[PDB]
């Protein structure tokens, strides 16, 4: 029935790193073929770009976007993807058993990230190709001229530098599904002279370092470890993959699923520190998340789509119909991100665009529409700007099939110290029973109260709307904040 909370400013986690909020476009299925990009459509504009997708993009408002994969980076050649179009080849993508035609590459997702107000987290391919490859697209993007590869892009139309900053050295290669599958040793050897050779041509870029395609593979966290163990003085990010599924149907069960992703990046966080205290470094290795989200729904016909009819043009893969309770986990994700926003400073929800997505356009070709997991990413992006305060807690529990103790109601508070303004994010896993949730700011003008909530957990958003967006309802003392929380609801409780 009632659960108290303790907001104090004197009480910081750290300082939101802003790209927490990022997100990941790869070449897969309609993402960006009948996706971002659909030349010659009337929504577009005369870069083939669809303009209302940017509008939602913007909506979004994502910092940083992972690209171009994934998979898919694998076994890539970027020069491919570059130069005069007509001389682009049509290669083999052996990742998703697709047919890549390069129409879009590097310099043409360059400038539908400036339009979409977004930096480009540049991924290299380190499962086919190696160090001097990197350096060359490192060259291409960040060195100003007077090189092969920087007058390159000269000539093929980017005067200016694209200055990425972020780089990912290779996508998750412990995967027996994966081109370029390689062991903890061989990829740590790769990363760290990769690494090496490109902060010798930049040394402002930052550098991630593939973690583990996800916790359950046996070789998590040693990989981790062992990677970081070679690499540790020329990367500065280690990242985490998770996506989470309710095939089982059990919504309770599915909602704690945030518990596990708490582990998970606790797990990686003490994986980081043993690796420093062994090289006695100064340095503290950061998270980067830049893989998550809810992804089942579509499995079934993806296992059709494939053998099936090989070799298609942006065939119409991993496109899950997100549900209620889905938003709802999403929304707890995010709750657990910013809890751990002193490490983790880079997060990419996967992905953008068709491709188990926020944002989907329907498909040859238009109209677009979001889907329920839009909104608690907006409302967390939008809002959670500034520094997190310990969630300070005591929540009644439930147990639910496959866990146990599971909190009711899952809340952060984040302080923006320029605006004068507390955001409370607070999640309600249950789902059952409507509760009350104290919250005793003691700083510390209530200013509105945003929910998300539907009675069918099932329901989901389609090219008509819409059952889930965000009402603005509800429902201040002194110094104490009340507030009634939903059975199942993704509440945005602010004050100035
Ligand atoms: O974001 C899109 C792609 O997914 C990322 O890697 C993971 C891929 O998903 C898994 O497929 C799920 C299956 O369900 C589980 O039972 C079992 O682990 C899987 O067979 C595979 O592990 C990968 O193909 C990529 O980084 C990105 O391209």
């Amino acid at each position: 029935k009632k659960a108290r909370m303790t907001v104090d400013k004197d009480y910081k986690i750290a300082e939101i790193d802003k790209r927490i909020y990022g997100s990941f476009v790869e070449h897969l299925g309609r993402a960006v073929y009948d996706g971002l990009y659909q030349p010659g459509n009337s929504k577009s504009d005369e870069d083939g770009f669809r303009k209302d997708v940017i509008e939602l993009v913007k909506e979004l408002n994502v910092p940083i976007i992972r690209y171009p994969g994934g998979n898919f980076v694998s076994n890539y050649f970027w020069e491919d993807g570059v130069g005069p179009v007509e001389d682009r080849p049509r290669r083999l993508d052996l990742a998703w058993k697709s047919i890549e035609p390069n129409q879009v590459g590097i310099n043409e997702f360059a400038k539908w990230c400036k339009k979409v107000n977004a930096e480009i987290m540049m991924a290299v391919n380190l499962g086919t190709r190696g160090i001097s490859d990197a350096c060359n697209l490192l060259e291409y993007c960040n060195h100003p001229g007077g090189s092969k590869y920087s007058d390159m892009r000269i000539k093929h139309g980017v005067k200016e530098p694209h200055n990425i900053k972020v780089w990912c050295l290779g996508n998750a290669m412990d995967g027996p599904w994966q081109v370029g599958h390689k062991t903890m040793d061989e990829y740590g050897r790769i990363a760290e002279e990769t690494a090496r050779a490109m902060k010798m041509i930049d040394p402002s870029i930052e550098l991630v370092a593939c973690g583990s395609s996800s916790k359950d593979m046996p070789t998590f966290p040693q990989w981790e470890a062992t990677v970081l163990d070679y690499a540790y003085d020329y990367v500065d990010y280690i990242s985490l993959h998770q996506y989470y599924g309710n095939k089982e149907n059990d919504t309770a069960d599915f909602l704690a699923k945030s518990d596990d992703l708490d582990d998970f990046i606790r797990s990686v966080i003490a994986t980081c520190d043993y690796i420093k205290a062994k090289k006695r470094s100064k340095k503290d290795i950061y998270l980067s998340f830049d893989e998550w989200n809810v992804w089942y729904h579509s499995n079934n016909e993806d296992a059709n789509i494939m053998q099936n009819e090989p070799w298609r043009i942006a065939p119409p893969l991993l496109e899950d119909i997100y549900t209620f309770e889905d938003a709802l986990l999403v929304g707890l994700m995010l709750i657990t991100l910013m809890k751990h926003a002193d490490r983790i400073k880079i997060a990419c929800l996967a992905q953008l665009i068709n491709v188990i997505a926020p944002i989907v356009t329907e498909r040859n070709g238009g109209a677009a529409w979001r889907q329920t997991i839009f909104y608690p990413f907006m409302h967390a992006s939008k809002y959670g700007r500034g520094i997190v305060l310990q969630p300070v807690i005591n929540s009644p529990l439930h147990d639910t099939s496959k866990h146990e103790d599971v909190t009711d109601i899952e809340s952060v508070a984040i302080y923006n110290e320029e605006k004068e303004e507390v955001t409370i994010f607070a999640v309600n896993r249950n789902i059952h029973e409507d509760i009350v949730l104290v919250s005793d700011v003691r700083g510390m003008r209530l200013l509105e109260h945003i929910v998300l909530e539907h009675q069918d957990l099932k329901i989901r958003n389609s090219v008509n709307g819409e059952e889930v967006y965000p009402k603005n309802s509800d429902k201040f003392d002194d110094g104490i904040l009340t507030s009634m929380l939903r059975r199942a609801s993704w509440n945005v409780i602010r004050i100035g």
